[PDB]
Parts: structure tokens; sequence; C-alpha cells
């Protein structure tokens, strides 16, 4: 049985060996959509030679490279198990991995999908909250491709753009979040305060109108509910690089002014991903915990289990494709609304790809 | 019948007349909690006669003063008329409005709800989203309070201390928003764009740990998921005065980047006031239309009317206060973590001060 509907599952990916990682930021800093630098053809080689060897030691520090790709497949071949069985008239189902940077590229899943001839394709970003950054920047290179092709598109296009708070997700972070309360001292459990933590984004970015915090927030505001607000909690961002305002709080600054202050039992939650990457098992647990951790004199601080491949997460993508599928949306409402700031001409192209698409 | 249950409904207040407006702002640049200033007995004073023209010009502009201790009376009539059929058992109830910066000032409450003998006392901010600058400068008042007086409550106190996602206040909000599309051309609503505006604050506060903008997020949320995401929306923020970074987008540049992007039907939805202020009446409705006009010229821009006298909004308090009375609660959980960099002493005392009441 020939396929018939492609889930392509977007995300930016990450080098899975320290030998990828040159090239993984040599992709990123040419992506003219995602940053604009003088010479940027020139400078773009610079300084992805002169960041590989940091990078490259980070991920030797968690193993020699990313996970992410193994944790997309497993999550891609459940999706897709169960989609065969949930929706018979669009089966079978294939999923396809696009990475923004490193293989298998966004542009080659999208020569592979339309090799198989499939009838439908649907761009499904990994990241449940919508950034212009993340799933903008995989859905403009949809756009790009077939551009640069010079043809249109063979399939009929659609996406999940965004799922913020998805019932299914939300039980899958509150799961986790039980679970790893389960591990600290019964004692201390009530005093546990959750820190809630998500990659942050330049006050540029966030002040042009871009949703994700907003988004971010509501997720952490669902799980909460879900939990019965049994701990206290606080939403902090983490990973801001450079001399430039990004929006705090800063992930390490809290946890070592909440250990300042007394709360030193801490349950870190990455909220705006859904499998391990850099963010969690190296910057999380080596950057933070256990050099900021430790000089700070903390009791009990553990990291919530990433969804990865947890049987439910997989029930919660194939629901979310059937769910679409269902419906027959092109894309979200709030895809139809560029920011109020927008600068990139790209994105207005981008979203009347996915809203004028052939139903 | 003596009253037995007061309700101190809290809020910073607004000058009820031009007179009023130099002492509201002199209490204001007074208070040491909110911000620190050299020599502040002296320049309190100082910038107080210095900013009161402007400050006057613009409450003449809305007819001469602030209407907020009108609403806020409305509502607490209402509300007390529907406690006493609620709850019984704490009947009679009454309400006391409690003023940070002007009368009746949040002591002049506490003097006159001890004075009516009630035995229980519960500390009720009209702001649904906690910011540690609004409804935590209202708690801070209540604790210093009898810590200036030097001597314990005669009445046994609690707070609600917020309620960004109760779901009658949700209702109030998505119902005016609801009734302000209708009032768009039919041809425009499906094109009509959702501004949720709320007070902005410094980046330094929301750096420190604020959960505000958090809270606000999730408020919006609750609201598009009621209204099924009818029409695409954003989350800004108004009101930002001097030259320090502050969390955008600012409401209006967005409007205007909106209107020069081709999207001319705009909705204002204040979303963390519940009723007309000098936010809603002058800088959405007044400013705003005068700064932009020319040039980029709007279709049609209008605010959903804030929920004032609503009797829904009168039963979401009454809601409110008859849950918190059947919990038994003290606070909110959200309250026993201060700000991961708080630096403030009071803030844990407060804190404290509403942990450790006696039941
Ligand atoms: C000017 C530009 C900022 C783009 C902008 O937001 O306006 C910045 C971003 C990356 C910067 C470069 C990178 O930080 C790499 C180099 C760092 C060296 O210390 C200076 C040259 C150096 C080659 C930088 C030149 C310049 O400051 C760049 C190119
Ligand atoms: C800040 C930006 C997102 C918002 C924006 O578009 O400006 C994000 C997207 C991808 C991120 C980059 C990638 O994760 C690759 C690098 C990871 C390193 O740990 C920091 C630098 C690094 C080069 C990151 C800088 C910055 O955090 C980026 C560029
Ligand atoms: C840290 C890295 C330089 C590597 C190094 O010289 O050590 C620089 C090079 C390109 C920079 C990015 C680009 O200038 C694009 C963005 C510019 C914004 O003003 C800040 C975030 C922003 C996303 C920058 C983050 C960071 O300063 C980067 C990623
Ligand atoms: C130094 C202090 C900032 C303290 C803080 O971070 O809150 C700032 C806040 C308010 C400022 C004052 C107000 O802007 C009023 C005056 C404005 C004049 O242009 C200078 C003196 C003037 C009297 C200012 C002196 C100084 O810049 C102040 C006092
Ligand atoms: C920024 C701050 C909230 C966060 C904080 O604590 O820094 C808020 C609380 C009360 C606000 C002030 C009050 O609304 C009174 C004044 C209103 C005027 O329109 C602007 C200046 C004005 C003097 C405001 C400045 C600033 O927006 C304040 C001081
Ligand atoms: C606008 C007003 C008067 C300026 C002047 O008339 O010269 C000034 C005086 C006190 C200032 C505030 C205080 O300095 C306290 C805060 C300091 C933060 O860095 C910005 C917001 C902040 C809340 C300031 C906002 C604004 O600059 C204020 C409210
Ligand atoms: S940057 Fe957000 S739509 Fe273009
Ligand atoms: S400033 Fe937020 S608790 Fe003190
Ligand atoms: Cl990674
Ligand atoms: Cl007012």
């Amino acid at each position: 049985r020939k396929p018939k509907t492609g889930i392509l599952m977007l995300n930016m990916g990450g080098p899975e060996t320290l030998g990828d990682v040159h090239d993984f930021l040599l992709r990123l800093f040419l992506d003219r959509d995602l940053m604009t630098l003088p010479i940027q053809n020139k400078l773009a080689p610079f300084i992805a030679k002169r960041l590989t060897p940091k990078i490259q030691e980070q991920y030797r520090r968690i193993g020699g490279g990313s996970p992410i790709k193994i944790w997309t497949s497993k999550q891609g071949e459940g999706m897709v198990k169960l989609l065969d069985e949930l929706s018979p008239n669009t089966a079978p189902h294939k999923y396809y991995i696009g990475f923004r940077y490193v293989h298998p590229l966004t542009e080659e899943a999208i020569e592979e999908m339309e090799r198989d001839g499939l009838e439908r394709a649907i761009a499904f970003t990994q990241y449940p909250q919508y950034s212009c950054s993340t799933t903008g920047s995989s859905l403009n290179a949809i756009y790009r491709y077939y551009n640069q092709v010079g043809r249109k598109p063979t399939m009929k296009w659609s996406t999940i753009d965004r799922w913020p708070t998805h019932h299914l997700l939300i039980q899958c972070f509150a799961d986790h979040i039980l679970k790893e309360l389960d591990h600290f001292p019964l004692e201390k459990r009530s005093e546990v305060v959750i820190l809630f933590s998500a990659h942050s984004l330049p006050m540029s970015v966030v002040n042009r109108g871009d949703p994700y915090p907003q988004e971010v927030s509501a997720t952490v505001q669902k799980v909460m509910e879900r939990l019965e607000y049994c701990n206290p909690y606080r939403l902090v961002w983490q990973s801001k690089v450079g001399p430039m305002p990004w929006l705090g709080p800063q992930t390490d600054e809290s946890i070592k002014g909440l250990c300042e202050r007394g709360r030193k039992n801490i349950l870190l939650v990455p909220i705006a991903f859904t499998s391990d990457h850099i963010e969690t098992l190296y910057e999380l647990d080596i950057e933070y915990s256990q050099v900021l951790a430790k000089e700070c004199g903390v009791e009990n601080i553990r990291r919530a289990e990433s969804l990865n491949g947890n049987p439910l997460f997989s029930k919660a993508l194939a629901d979310l494709v059937h769910s679409h599928i269902q419906s027959n949306e092109l894309c979200s409402k709030q895809l139809t609304l560029s920011c109020p700031l927008c600068v990139n001409p790209v994105c207005r192209e981008t979203k009347s790809f996915f809203t004028s698409q052939q139903l």
C-alpha cells in the first residue's frame, strides 16, 4: 500500500554527532529569515567555525550528540500506527522528519514526500507554542522550497502550526511532574517550587509581537490547573546568549535566587519542547544543576522527564492530526495574523501559502 | 443587624476630582515599596506637583475624574446582596473600599472594619492577575497597618489574591467582546483583529519574577477558548512611561503596525482591569485616537465595554468570595512563593501575615 497522507514533523533539530556541529551552525547562520548579518555569506561560515569547538564540547558532555532524531522517530512511528487505525480514510499514513538545520532537512523531506506521490501533506510543527523563530521558520522553509524549485505542490498542504493547550499534551506534562514530585522526600514534597522553563526570546522579538510568550504561559496555566495548584510556580526562561536584552526571569538566576531565599527544593519543568535535547541534558542538567545548584547549597533540584517515548504523547500527536484532518482546517486562526510589527516579507507569503491551499 | 463578614475591595484607585490629583501622586511617590528615590521625602512632593497639571488635564479630558469608586461601589453592593443569600452563615456581609493612593485609603477601611467589630475580613484584590506592584502593594498596606498601629488584628483575615481564570470573569469578557464585534460592519467582522491590552511592567520588574505576565496570558487564553478562536489576537501592553525598557509589544505601536500592514479593523480589549479608568477612557479612547488618525487611517477601531455594572460580574465577585469562604483558604498557593529575585523584605512578612492567620 502506497502512502496517502504524509505527516511532516518539523523541528530545528540538533547535530547527531560532534562532526555534524559545524554544518548545523553554518545552516543556521545562513538562514536570512532567522537573522540578518552583514556580509552574511562570509560571516556565517566564520561564526560557525568559531563556535564549533565549544558546542562540540557541550554535546560531548551529554554523550556525543543530540537525541532529537531518535525521539522524533519513536514518536512519529507511534503516531502513524495509531493514525492508520484512527483515520482509515486517509491511511496509510507516513511520517517524515523535517529538521531546519540538520539532515534530514525540511527540503529533503518535501522532496521525498513529493516523490512518494502523497495526496495530502501536513506540516506538523513539534513546537507546541508558536514562535516566528521556531515554527514560523520551518513553515517559511516549505514556502521557499516551492518558490526555489519553480514548481507548485503536487500534494494538498495544511498545517498544525500550534497546539499549546492540547489536553493530552497537558496530561503528559502533569503526569511527568507528578512522578518527579514522588521522587522528592515526602517531607519536602509540599515545599517544592515548580520552575517551568522555556527557551527565551530576545526582547526585540517579543516586542514585535511574537505570540510565543503568551502561548507558553497558557500551557503553564493548563498544567497547573490539572495539578490543582498543588505547588507554587513561576515561568522562567533559559538559553539567553549575547549582551542584548532577552525575556526574563532567567532560569539560572531564578534557581540561584530561590536557593538564596531559602527555597532549596526545586522541580524544573521544560515546558516548550517535547524531547530531551541540549537544553535539558546539558544546560539544565550540567551547566546549571551541577555547577550552580551545588555552589548555591540546594537540597533537592530535579528535572521532570521529557515526554520522549511516552505512549500517551504519541496518542496526543495522533489525536492532533486526526482532529486536524476531520476539521478540514488549513491552519490556525492565529496564523492568519502576522506580528503587528513584523518586518519580514516572507511571513505574509508563507501565511498565504497555507490559507490559499486547494481544499 | 451588625455586619459579620467584611469584604475589603482593593485597588490602587484614581482621583475622583481634579483637586485630588496632587495627593494621589504624592502618596504614590512616597511609597518606598513601589519605588526608591533619592531624598524621596523632598522629591515625592515635588514630582507630584510637577505632574499634577498634566495628569489633571488627562482627567479633565474624561469628564473631570476617575469613575473607579462609583463602579467599585456598584459592584460591591451587588456582590454583598448575593453573598447574604449564598452564605447565610457568614451574613451580614459588608463591602469596604480600600484604595492604595486615594480616599478611602486601605488604612482607613481597615480602621472602619475593626470598629464595626467584624469577625471575618477578606482582602479581595480587584486585579484578577497578580503583580507585586498592584495586589502585592495592597496586601503590604494591610500588613504594615497592623505593624504601624502596633497591635494584632481583631478580625480573622484571609485573602483572594488572584483570580485570572475565574469562569464567570471569563464569561463576562467573552460576552463583552462578542457584543462589540456585533458593532463592526458585518463585512469586516471576520477581518477584525483582537488586541488584548494590559498595563505593562518595566522589564526590571518582569525579570525579577513578577507573576503578572503569565497570569494575564492565562486570562487571554481562557477568553479565546470560550470564543472558540473566532478571530485572531495578540496580547499587547500599554501605559509605559520613561526611557527604561518595559514589556512589549506596546499597544499603541501595535495598533499603528497593524494599520500600516493592512489590518485596519481592530477590537481593543482591556484584559487586566474590571472597570473604566484612566487607561480605557483616556489612554485607549483619546490619546491613541489622536496619536494615530493621520496617514495610516484605521477603518474601524473599537474598544470592548469594561465590565463595570454588568450583573454577571457582580455574580462572579460573589462566587469568588463564597468559594473562598467554603474552602477555608487563607490565600492562594501562589502567594506562598515570593519572586525568585525579590529584594523587598516586606513581601515575605506580608505573605506570613496571611498564611499565619488564625482560622
Ligand atoms: C552587527 C551584527 C548585529 C546585527 C544587527 O542586529 O543589527 C553583529 C551580530 C554578530 C556579530 C559578530 C559576532 O559576534 C562574531 C564576531 C565577534 C567579535 O568580537 C567582533 C566581530 C564579529 C565578527 C561580530 C561583528 C558584529 O558585532 C556582528 C556581525
Ligand atoms: C534567539 C533565536 C530565536 C529568536 C530570534 O529569531 O532571534 C535562537 C534560534 C536558534 C538559536 C541558536 C541555536 O540553538 C544554535 C546555538 C546554540 C548555543 O547554545 C547558543 C548559540 C546558538 C547559535 C543559538 C542562538 C539563539 O538562541 C538562537 C539563534
Ligand atoms: C553568540 C553568537 C556569536 C558567537 C561568538 O562570537 O562567541 C552571536 C552571533 C549571531 C548573534 C545573533 C544575531 O545577531 C541575531 C539576533 C540579534 C538580537 O539583537 C539578539 C539575538 C540574536 C539571535 C543574536 C544572538 C547572539 O548574539 C549571536 C547568536
Ligand atoms: C534617580 C531616580 C531613579 C531611581 C530609580 O531607579 O527608581 C530618578 C527617578 C525620578 C527622577 C527625577 C524626575 O524625572 C523629575 C526631575 C526631572 C529633571 O529633568 C531632572 C531632575 C528630576 C528631579 C529627576 C532626578 C532623577 O533623575 C530621578 C529622581
Ligand atoms: C510601573 C509601576 C508598576 C511596576 C512597578 O512597581 O515598577 C506603575 C504603578 C503605578 C503607576 C503610576 C500611576 O498610574 C500614576 C501615574 C499615571 C501616569 O499616566 C503615568 C505616571 C504615573 C506616575 C504611573 C507610573 C507607573 O506606570 C506606575 C508607577
Ligand atoms: C514619569 C515620572 C516623572 C518624570 C518627570 O516628570 O520628570 C517618573 C518619576 C518616577 C519614575 C519611576 C521610578 O523611577 C520607579 C521605576 C524605575 C524603573 O527603572 C522604570 C519604571 C519606574 C516605575 C519609573 C517610571 C517613570 O520614569 C517615573 C514614574
Ligand atoms: S515576525 Fe512574526 S509574523 Fe513575521
Ligand atoms: S517583588 Fe515579588 S514577592 Fe517581592
Ligand atoms: Cl540538541
Ligand atoms: Cl483612574
